[PDB]
DNA sequence: ATTGGATCCAAT
DNA sequence: ATTGGATCCAAT
């Protein structure tokens, strides 16, 4: 099983479905389930408030944000349906293409958030989950 | 007795007489003996080499530099003969006025270097020497 | 100044 | 990513 580390608060917005794409400077052929881990970098409470304000405008004034954006832990997963270039992204998702300017744009569907979030240390790019933590995360989803 | 903290390598150049003035953003009415302490900031060996190259050009190809520029210690003293404004400095010392652009310029004479340099922790601006270290420094000069 | 918490930086 | 050495920053 494969994982991507993402800075908070974006990491929790991805597993909640509020943020629908993730931009990177590199391509991956990976498709299917992609676990999402928060990096260790803690966001300032104003950074959280400004991002929350922006996503209310993009999604609707009553979007339900997570109460906490925990760092350094495994949060849940998405289905990585495509890794588009910025050109393909503008072509295929005109309504949200403004939401990432990155060279490659990861299209995420079916987000799932873990109720119990396990501590983890991440790596660059797409990296392989340890079996013991992946086993626990799979059993946490099926509850 | 009063002391001024100066970054190396300039601090040792002052007690050797190679550097003849010290520039600051503030004025002092202090005149007479002024002890010179090196700050704790260690200079890079290239910073020392570049400064040494400059002072050879200003003073003569055979100027004798100290072999070491020790940090965080009491180095010796000068006689502070005047604290000139930058305007007075240009008027009175035209041959060396290029050697400081500071708002106030401390004119130093009679430099004396201690053979044994005692560890010290400095302060901003002109500060009062502890009696025990000042007693030892005075006895070190008279040897 | 000195100090150490905050931030920057590079690992090969 | 994470890590910690290097550098920046502010103390009232």
């Amino acid at each position: 099983s494969w994982c991507l580390s993402v800075h908070q608060p974006w990491a929790s917005l991805l597993v909640r479905g509020i943020k629908r794409v993730e931009g990177r400077s590199w391509y991956t052929p990976h498709r299917g389930r992609l676990w999402i881990a928060a990096t260790a970098k803690k966001p300032s409470p104003q950074e959280v408030s400004e991002l929350q304000a922006t996503y209310r405008l993009l999604r609707g004034k009553d979007v339900e944000f997570p109460n906490d954006y925990p760092s350094g832990c495994l949060l849940g997963c998405v289905d990585l349906i495509d890794c588009l270039s910025q050109k393909q992204f503008k072509e295929q998702f005109p309504d949200i293409s403004q939401e990432s300017d990155s060279p490659f744009v990861f299209i995420c569907k079916n987000p799932q958030e873990m109720v119990v979030k396990f501590p983890i240390k991440g790596n660059p790019k797409i990296w392989k989950l340890d079996s013991k933590i992946h086993q626990g995360a799979k059993k946490g989803l099926m509850k």
